[PDB]
C-alpha cells in the first residue's frame, strides 16, 4: 500500500513530533554520524568497508566506548522503526540525523535514500574507527580518522560544528561536567556540559566558543581547541566563526557526504524525497 519513499515521509513526521516532545535533536545527528563514522575508504566490500548500513542498532556495536549512551536513541527509533518495514535502520539513522539538524535550524541537508541494512552483528565493523577526544596529538588524530573516510580538511572543520548541538556527560563519553546553569533544566533530561549557551539552535557559535573560550561552562574538548591550533584547519574555523552563511553551505554538503559513507543504495544510485 504504502510505497517506500511514502514511509520515509511518514517516519520523518513521526520523528519532528518526537523531536518536538522530547527535545532529543543532538543524539540523533550523533547517532548518525557514529554509523556512517565508521567508514574506511581503503576496504571496497560492503559491508566491511562500514559506514551507513545501520550495524550500529546491534548491542556489540552500540557497546564501543564511542557509542556510550547511543542505545537510548536507537530506542527512541524504534516504535517509529516498528510501524514501517519498508524503511531501513541505515535510513532511519539518516533521516533522523538530518531532520534533527533542520528543526533544530540548520540548514536544509541535500539528502538520498534507500540504504540497505546489514542483517547480522558479525556484520558490525571492530572497534576503533571513531575518533578519540583526547588523544595526545589531536589534530593528527582527526586527520587519520576523517581521511580514512575520504573526508578532507574543510569537512573535518564543518562536521565538527555539530557540536553546536548537545552536550557531554561524564557518565557517557567521561568528558564534561556533571552539569550547567545551561544545562540544569533541560529541556529533555539535564545534565552535562554544552559547547554553546543554545545547545538545541544550530548556528556557528560552536567555533565563536571554542576560539574565544570566556565561559567556564563552554566545553572545550582537544579535538575542537585543535581546530583553531591546526595551521589549516584554522583557516576553515575562523571562516565558519565569521561567516554563518559559508558554514551553513559547507555543513549541508559535508554532512550529506558523510551520511552516505559507505553505504549500497537500492536502487543503486539511491532516491530523493523532495527532489
Ligand atoms: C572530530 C571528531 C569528534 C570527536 C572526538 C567527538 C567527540 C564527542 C564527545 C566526547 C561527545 C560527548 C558525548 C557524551 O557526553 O555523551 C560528543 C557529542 C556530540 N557530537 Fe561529537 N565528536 C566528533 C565529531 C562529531 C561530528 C562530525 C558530529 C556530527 C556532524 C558530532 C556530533 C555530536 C553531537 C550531536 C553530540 C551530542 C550528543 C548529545 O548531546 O547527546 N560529533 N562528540
Ligand atoms: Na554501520
Ligand atoms: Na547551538
Amino acid at each position: 500500500a504504502a510505497s517506500d519513499s511514502a514511509q520515509l515521509k511518514s517516519a520523518r513526521e513521526d520523528i519532528k513530533e518526537l523531536l518536538k516532545t522530547k527535545f532529543c535533536h543532538p543524539i540523533m545527528v550523533r547517532l548518525g554520524w557514529h554509523d556512517a563514522g565508521t567508514y574506511n575508504k581503503n576496504i571496497e566490500e560492503w559491508p566491511q568497508r562500514g559506514g551507513a548500513n545501520g550495524s550500529l542498532r546491534f548491542d556489540v556495536e552500540l557497546k564501543h566506548g564511542a557509542n556510550a549512551g547511543l542505545v537510548n536513541a536507537l530506542n527512541l527509533l524504534k516504535p517509529i522503526k516498528d510501524k514501517y518495514s519498508g524503511v531501513t535502520y541505515a535510513d532511519l539513522f539518516q533521516l533522523a540525523s538530518a531532520t534533527a539538524i533542520e528543526e533544530a535550524g540548520g540548514p536544509k541537508i541535500p539528502m538520498k535514500y534507500g540504504r540497505v541494512d546489514v542483517t547480522e552483528p558479525e556484520q558490525c565493523p571492530e572497534e576503533g574507527r571513531l575518533p578519540d577526544a583526547g588523544p595526545p596529538s589531536p589534530a593528527q588524530h582527526l586527520r587519520d580518522v576523517f581521511y580514512r573516510m575520504g573526508l578532507n580538511d574543510k569537512e573535518i572543520v564543518a562536521l565538527s560544528g555539530a557540536h553546536t548541538l548537545g552536550r557531554s556527560r561524564p557518565d557517557r563519553s567521561g568528558w564534561g561536567k556533571p552539569e550547567t546553569k545551561y544545562t540544569k533544566d533541560g529541556p529533555g533530561a539535564p545534565g552535562g556540559q554544552s559547547w554553546t549557551a543554545q545547545w538545541l539552535k544550530f548556528d556557528n557559535s560552536y567555533f565563536k566558543d571554542i576560539k574565544e573560550r570566556r565561559d567556564e561552562d563552554l566545553l572545550v574538548l582537544p579535538t575542537d581547541a585543535a581546530l583553531f591550533e591546526d595551521p589549516s584547519f584554522k583557516v576553515y574555523a575562523e571562516k565558519y566563526a565569521a561567516d554563518p552563511e559559508a558554514f551553513f553551505k559547507d555543513y549541508a554538503e559535508a554532512h550529506a557526504k558523510l551520511s552516505n559513507l559507505g553505504a549500497k543504495f537500492g536502487p543503486a544510485e539511491g532516491f530523493s524525497l523532495e527532489g
